[PDB]
């Protein structure tokens, strides 16, 4: 495909090097297409790599989906979730690259757009979890919306700098990070 | 002194122009020293800047040795340092260039050895108030180790992908996140 192939070409780039670290004119080489090409349906380079975050969103929402059926609960869901986080190969291997992305193009008041766009996507999974958790009588959580947030990027926090310890042991302080945080929603 | 000439002119040059930018041409010119000066000490910018890195990090311990005074409790002491954890980075000046170096060698056996060994430092703040909240029956935990690394990896998530939200937005979560945490342990 085109823009299929590149948007391929660039994730694979981004997650292997970095944000600045890759440039368009390796995208261009290594993807084989006009630079032009890129200009078209692909703006900028933000407009790029925002647009892999997307669908690299969207794979690993419904990568949980498919598989959340595997957790009865919703407290085993939460569990199952941030344990995933750790193995899946979608959105959080580049995180790291959001950080740059991030640092390097956070004053322009389009930063909270898109970026924000994506803050209620991220925290979507956590959203359902406790809002049905709720309901289920699970637990009884007031503020969703601050505890999703929280959730969220503790996880993410947790995912991403504990990047070298054997992956089991990941697994495993994950698992505790579940443990002591749904205990003190209650 | 000349040693620590260079680290203090090193530094200085890593926060205006960043990591990547910063040359050790300059570095030796700015400290008045020489390249092989500046190999017996570091051998490397990477390992130069690691040295910063720590001496930073000694910093940054002073500082918390001087303000967890101000929190009688452990508890408190908690609260207090996730708080200041968040709201420091937003005027660190390094932040930046340690952002860059960050993921620059994040793939590097040599250099992500040596920097798990900085965040083993930062860590250990929570060991201590783990450690000292159970000699105070403030809480009991059986593995403080793990604690620890949890707290910290949780806490630094909350710090890094957040500055999206207004800073009394992300403090607000932030405290949450605090007693949240600490409920679960209870
Ligand atoms: C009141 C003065 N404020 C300080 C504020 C700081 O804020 C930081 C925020 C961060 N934001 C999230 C991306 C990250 C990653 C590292 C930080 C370090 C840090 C940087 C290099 C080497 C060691 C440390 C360090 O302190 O290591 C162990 C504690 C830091 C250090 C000091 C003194």
């Amino acid at each position: 495909n085109l823009k299929d192939k590149i948007l391929g070409v660039a994730k694979e780039l981004f997650i292997k090097n970095g944000y600045n670290a890759t440039t368009t004119g390796e995208i261009v080489k290594l993807s084989e297409s006009s630079k032009g090409n890129l200009y078209y349906h692909f703006k900028t380079k933000e407009n790029l790599f925002l647009e892999i975050l997307n669908i690299e969103e969207s794979k690993w929402q419904e990568q949980w989906k498919k598989e959340q059926i595997k957790a009865k609960t919703n407290r085993e869901k939460f569990y199952l979730y941030n344990e995933l986080s750790l193995t899946t190969e979608y959105y959080y291997p580049l995180q790291n690259a959001i950080i740059e992305f991030y640092t390097e193009y956070y004053k322009t008041n389009s930063i909270n757009e898109k970026m924000n766009k994506l803050e209620n996507k991220y925290i979507d999974a956590y959203h359902v979890i406790f809002k049905e958790g709720n309901l289920n009588g699970e637990w009884s959580i007031n503020d969703v919306n601050a505890v999703s947030k929280i959730a969220a990027n503790a996880v993410n926090g947790i995912v991403t700098f504990t990047h070298e310890q054997n992956i089991n042991e990941r697994i495993k302080l994950m698992n505790k990070f579940s443990q002591i945080f749904l205990n003190g929603l209650s």
